[PDB]
C-alpha cells in the first residue's frame, strides 16, 4: 500500500537496512523496478523528479504508479518527489497523491534553507506527507562543494522538523562521479556522526555504482561513455550500517535500459517493434537491481509492518 | 470522454471521413498519438491487442488510457479491443472499462464465424459495448487462399450477427512488407462502396500502415536494415474512406517512427543514456508522422461534432 517515507525509513533505521529509491519515468521503468522488489518482497521507494513529471505530463506517471499500487497490494510503496526546488512543485506532487516530498534548498545559506524547508514541512505534514530535505551540497571532493557539517545538521533538523535528511559526503549526480577509479574519495566517517546527532533517517544522493558490465556494453554497441565511474557498493553497505536508510539510484537504471537497446539495435537491425528492445531493457533494469536490493538489506521486509495511511499520518504531526 | 465505436464511426460514416485506430503499448505511444489528435481536434480509437495487454500486465495499459481520457476530456476516445480471439478475451476487456471490442473469427468458415460473433455480440451489446467483426482474411493478392470479402456475404453476415462495424479484406496485411515493391500495389477497394451500401454500417481497414518515406529513410539511414519496406499508399486509403471505410488500423508506422527517432539519437549523440533522451524524440516523431495521416483520414476538426453517449445509454440502441 501507499507508504510514508517516515514509516518506511523508520523501519529501515530500526533494522539497520537501506531501501533503494529508484527514479522512474515511464511504464517500463516502473515495471522493471516493481519486478525486482516483488520478487524479493522488498519495500520500495518510487521517485519522480519534476522533469519526470513534466515528461509524463504528470497524470501519466500518477496512473502508472496507481497501477503498481493496485498490482501489488502486499508491498509498502512510497511515491516520492525527488529534488523539489520550491513549494510550488511540492504542491503539484502532493495534489498528485504523493506520500513524500524532498525540498532541496541545500544551495541557499543555512537560514534560507531552514526558512524554505519549514514552509514545505508545515505544508506537507498537514496532509501526512513526509519531507526529505538536504544540508550540504552535491559534488565530488577530489571547488565550491559544502560537505554536511554534523553539528549544523542537528540544528537544521530541530529547526525544520523534516523526516529525512540528505547528506553531502562527496557524491554527485550522473555517470561521471570520479575522474579515476584509484581516487574515489568518500567522507563516510561523518555519516555515523550525523545519524547520531539528528536521530533521524539519512539519505544518500548520487548513489549509482556505474557498474562496468553495463558501461562496457554501451561502449561496445555504439555508445560513448568511456571514463565513467560510480560509488563502490561496499561504501553504500558501510554507510547503511552507519545510519543511511535511503539510497537514491537513477543512472544505473538509465544505463541498464540503454545497454539492452543498443544491443538489440546492433544484433537485430531489422527489428522495429519497440516491445522487442524496450522489453529487454525492462529486464535489464530488474537484473541490475536485484543484487543491489540484496546488498541494501531490504529484501524479505515488505510484510514487517502495517502501513499507516496519509490520513492517519496527520496524527504524528499533532 | 469515453465513446462507443457505434457513435464515433456513425459520425464518420455520415460525414464521409475515417478515424485512425492506433495500437498502444506504453506511455510514449499513448502520448504521441494523443498530442496529434488533440492538436487536430480529432476523435481517436486507442486499441489494445492481446499481446499489448501481455506486454503491460493489463493494468498499466488500463491506467494509461485513463490518464488520456482524463487529461483530454474534450476528445471522444474509444477504447477498443483489437483482434479478440475468444469470448473470454472480450469479457476481460469490457471489465477493464473498454468501450468497444473486435471478435476476429475470419479464419473460421462463415457459419462458425457468424456463431462465434453473435456470441460476442450478445455479451457486448448488453453492456453497451461495440463489436467489430471481420468477413474475409488479410493477405496480399499477388495458388491463392486469401479470402477477399464478397459483398453478398457481408450483407448476410451483418444481417445475421448484428455487428456495429465490419472489417473487410481488400488486399492489405499486417506489418512492414505488404507488397513486393512500390509499383506492385494491388488492392481491392472497388468493393468497399458495395459492402457499405449493402450492409449499411461503418467498415474498418486492417493492415493500413502507409510506411511513409521519412520514417523508413531514417531507420535505413541510422543503422537500420529495412530496405524493402512498403505499406498502403495514403491515396488508396482516402479512396476507401469516401466509399465507406470509417476506421483505419495503424501500428507499424508508429513502431517505425519510434525506432528511427531512437536510432538517430543513438548515432548523433552516442553519449546519451537517459531513455527520456531517445523515447521523447520517439514520442515526438510518432506525433509528427501522424499529423498528415490524421488530416488525410479526415477526422481532423470533428472532436466536438457530437455529445458523447455513455456506455450506459448505449444499452438502449440494442434493447
Ligand atoms: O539520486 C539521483 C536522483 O535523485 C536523480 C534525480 C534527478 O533526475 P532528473 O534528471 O531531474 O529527472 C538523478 C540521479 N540520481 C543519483 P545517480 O543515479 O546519478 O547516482
Ligand atoms: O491492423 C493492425 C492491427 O490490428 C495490429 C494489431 C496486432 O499487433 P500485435 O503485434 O498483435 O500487438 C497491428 C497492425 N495493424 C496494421 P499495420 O500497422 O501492420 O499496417
Ligand atoms: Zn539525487
Ligand atoms: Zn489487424
Amino acid at each position: 500500500p501507499l507508504c510514508t517515507l517516515r514509516q518506511m525509513l523508520g523501519e529501515a533505521r530500526k533494522h539497520k537496512y537501506g531501501v533503494g529509491a529508484f527514479n522512474v519515468n515511464n511504464m517500463e521503468q516502473i515495471q522493471g523496478i516493481m519486478k525486482a522488489v516483488v520478487q524479493l518482497k522488498s519495500p520500495v521507494i518510487l521517485q519522480c523528479s519534476r522533469g519526470a513529471l513534466k515528461y509524463s505530463d504528470m497524470i501519466y506517471l500518477k496512473k502508472l504508479c496507481e497501477a503498481a499500487l493496485e498490482k501489488h497490494p502486499d508491498i509498502p510503496i512510497c511515491i516520492h518527489l525527488d529534488h523539489g526546488d520550491t513549494l510550488e512543485s511540492v504542491k503539484m506532487a502532493i495534489d498528485l497523491g504523493f506520500s513524500s516530498v524532498m525540498i532541496d534548498a541545500s544551495h541557499h545559506p543555512f537560514d534560507e534553507n531552514v526558512r524554505i524547508t519549514k514552509e514545505v514541512v508545515a505544508y506537507a505534514h498537514a496532509r501526512s506527507v513526509s519531507v526529505e530535505a538536504e544540508l550540504g551540497t552535491l559534488g565530488g571532493i577530489e571547488n565550491t562543494v559544502q560537505l554536511t557539517e554534523p553539528q549544523d545538521a542537528k540544528k537544521f533538523v530541530e529547526l525544520t522538523g523534516v523526516d529525512a535528511l540528505a547528506v553531502a559526503i562527496g557524491t554527485s549526480h550522473g555517470a561521471y562521479k570520479f575522474k579515476s577509479e584509484s581516487d574515489i574519495r568518500l567522507a563516510i566517517d561523518r555519516v555515523k556522526t550525523i545519524s547520531d546527532l539528528t536521530g533521524i533517517p539519512l539519505v544518500m544522493h548520487g548513489s549509482s555504482s556505474v557498474p562496468k558490465d553495463v558501461k562496457d556494453m554501451i561502449n561496445k554497441y555504439g555508445g560513448k561513455m568511456p571514463d565513467a565511474v560510480g560509488v563502490p557498493i561496499e561504501s553504500i553497505v558501510h554507510a547503511i550500517g552507519e545510519g543511511v536508510c535511503k539510497i537514491n539510484v537513477d543512472s544505473d537504471s538509465r544505463m541498464a535500459m540503454t545497454g539492452a537497446i543498443r544491443k538489440v539495435f546492433v544484433e537485430h537491425p531489422e527489428k522495429f517493434d519497440p516491445r522487442d528492445y524496450l522489453g529487454p531493457g525492462r529486464d535489464a533494469i530488474t537484473e541490475m537491481l536485484i543484487p543491489k536490493i540484496k546488498a541494501f538489506g531490504s529484501a524479505g521486509h515488505a510484510g514487517d509492518y502495517k502501513v499507516v495511511s496519509l490520513e492517519e499520518a496527520k496524527a504524528w504531526y499533532k
